[PDB]
């Protein structure tokens, strides 16, 4: 099965983040499904190295494109899908207003039935007493609109947001992305006309879990 | 219950995997071989799975197991690096290429069931585009160096330090400064060591039936002092 193919139904999903913020080391595990048809995901992560030293809701982004709801009249213009089995590499600049940056780069492919989310996160000049290393930012998540646009150079997309992170004081914390996708194989792919991903997600708990985690819902659709 | 030295009796097969980005290069190294650190030798060999690397092969060598090195029967009290096992250590390093660019590592040096694995994370920054590292004007050999060794009594682990000299083709020497740490995984009580040297001798080989950028070490170490 190719591109589209592969997301004709529920698809199992693995996440799997290694992070270094300010030299805090830290490992997460996400395991869930996706349901590119509605544009829906499902998940739950571990911190299997304990307590995180930043923020889940700042790992968010970092934490499947593919899985965006692309309705009939724009599957032509949806890069993500057309990339796989093989997948693709993600690549963000994350700047964090008043605070540090995290630097990103993913692997984000099938194995065997899987889609497999592999990532490796920097984080660097964060302030100690900061909304990030502070622990100042709220558990939950606002609505954003995720501007994409071809890559015709490297055979892929660039895309930029901005992220709203609700502080516990009432203000807003943002977060400017930047964002490159180029093709893992070699590997003809949709390349897109300009349009934008808007998305929506609820961070909750699991009440049975004593390790540090997060659940996550999402709907992402494509419009534009 | 195998612990300490005790895991060092006999041949060791080692693991040894190198995730490395340099100047924004990636690549990885995975190594596999064999230790007996009664003798202090180790005979490894290493591809780069990910292709040709973007830094000489003499490059990562420190950074690609120092409880092998022979500790004599009088040294025996000093070895750390045996003492933390299995559990292991965490080893970071700062390596400072003079005129050149810098080495960040981490790593786990630790027995994972009758294996003694080796993983690293190496970052490497400031590196000049046309200088000897990724310009790869560098020897494809090794030179004998000394290890300086002494505690970490606060961190219950060791400090290191050392300079290594890497042969440029033109006849020059690339020093390269390590500064190094280690701590223990476990809980466990370590042997904390007097001040004292490794002597380290190392050959670079190639395996003449193997089409990938690739390899083959031959190391003596010896404790002293
Ligand atoms: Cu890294």
């Amino acid at each position: 099965r190719k591109g589209e193919e592969l997301f004709t139904g529920v698809v199992p999903i693995l996440i799997e983040l290694d992070g270094d913020v300010n030299g805090h080391k830290f490992f997460v595990r996400g395991e869930g499904e996706g349901d590119a048809t509605i544009g829906k995901l499902s998940l739950k992560f571990i911190a299997t190295t304990g307590k995180l030293p930043v923020p889940w809701p700042t790992l968010v982004t970092t934490l499947v494109q593919a899985f965006s709801r692309y309705p009939d009249h724009m599957k032509r213009h949806d890069f993500f899908k057309s990339a796989m089995p093989e997948g693709y590499v993600q690549e963000r600049t994350i700047y964090f207003k008043d605070d540090g940056t995290y630097k990103t780069r993913a692997e984000v492919k099938f194995e065997g039935d899987t889609l497999v989310n592999r990532i490796h996160l920097h984080g660097i000049d964060f302030k100690e007493d900061g909304n990030i290393l502070g622990h100042k930012l709220e558990y939950n998540f606002n609505s954003h609109k995720v501007y994409i646009t071809a890559d015709k150079q490297n055979n892929g997309i660039k895309a930029n947001f901005t992220i709203r992170h609700n502080v516990e004081d009432g203000s807003v914390q943002l977060a400017d992305h930047y964002q490159q996708n180029t093709p893992i194989g070699d590997g003809p792919v949709d390349l897109p006309d300009d349009h934008y991903l808007s998305t929506q997600t609820i961070l909750s708990k699991d009440l049975n879990e004593k390790r540090d985690h997060m659940v996550l819902l999402e709907y992402v659709t494509a419009a534009g």
